[PDB]
RNA sequence: UGGAUUGAAACGCCAUGCUCAGGCUGGCGAGUGCGCCACUCAUCA
């Protein structure tokens, strides 16, 4: 493999903090499980994975505050009951008891980012080569503007506008480090579906984040 | 074609600026003042 930089950028993105998640608040920038995630809606299969290294932040962090009317919670069932028939209407009262919420997203704006991004390969490999056809059949889709499903930026209220960056990272906003990030999450995980969080490195430029595959927290 | 702390997620239903009220009651544009004085349609077939 040999890396590659995707670029990524949209109006509103929402990449939201795991405590704020009721009343939404989102990380300044992009953490890797959502990069990887939009990398994983441009091509992606079970014989891969994604890591990212790096992200590039090419814009100021600005934030704004958007409420929406949005279901509640879908309460567990205090009497136990069943349709009269097999197909027929049943429904969910979004508009009436406890089930409207209106949370409240404290969401980016105008955002654009750059993607490190690799290949490894995992069980279903079937070979080990398939680093080169599937890096490249991603490139192609980068190039021609394909894709598995629109990306987003966080929720799919928000649609992310990707195109293939082979130049320069293009010029950022922040050339010295006046931006800490504080303690983010590094990728949710799954082989125990935990939460791992990494950073212990501060952001200068770029975000650099471990690989969530070898090094799951600095407790470790 | 697993998996973006994701995926699902109206601020939505309704509401008179109404009822009525003189811009009225009266007040000279008036009192006076030369258009005046003076000037060949002439001289000739």
């Amino acid at each position: 493999t040999y890396g590659i930089r995707l670029r990524v950028w949209g109006d509103y993105a929402c990449f939201t903090r795991p405590e704020m998640k009721v009343e939404r608040v989102s990380y300044d920038v992009m953490p890797p499980s959502a990069a990887r995630g939009i990398l994983e809606a441009i091509h992606w299969k079970p014989a891969i994975r994604w890591i990212v290294d790096r992200i590039h932040v090419l814009r100021p962090i600005v934030f704004d505050n958007v409420r929406r009317n949005e279901v509640s919670s879908k309460i567990p069932k205090p009497n136990p009951a069943t349709a009269m028939r097999d197909r027929k209407p049943l429904y969910f009262l979004v508009d009436d008891g406890s089930n409207r919420q209106q949370r409240a997203a404290t969401l980016l704006r105008n955002v654009d980012y750059v993607i490190e991004a690799h290949f490894e390969l995992t069980d279903k490999a079937g070979a080990e080569d398939n680093a080169g056809k599937h890096l490249d059949i991603f490139r192609r889709r980068a190039r021609a503007g394909q894709s598995f499903q629109q990306p987003c930026l966080g929720c799919r209220e928000f649609p992310a506008s990707f195109e293939l960056l082979e130049g320069d990272v293009p010029l950022s906003c922040y050339a010295g480090e006046k931006r800490d990030l504080g303690y983010m999450l590094l990728d949710i995980d799954f082989e125990r579906d935990m939460t791992p969080l990494f950073f212990k490195a501060v952001m200068e430029d770029g975000v650099i984040t471990p690989p969530s595959r070898t090094s799951p927290e600095v407790r470790a």
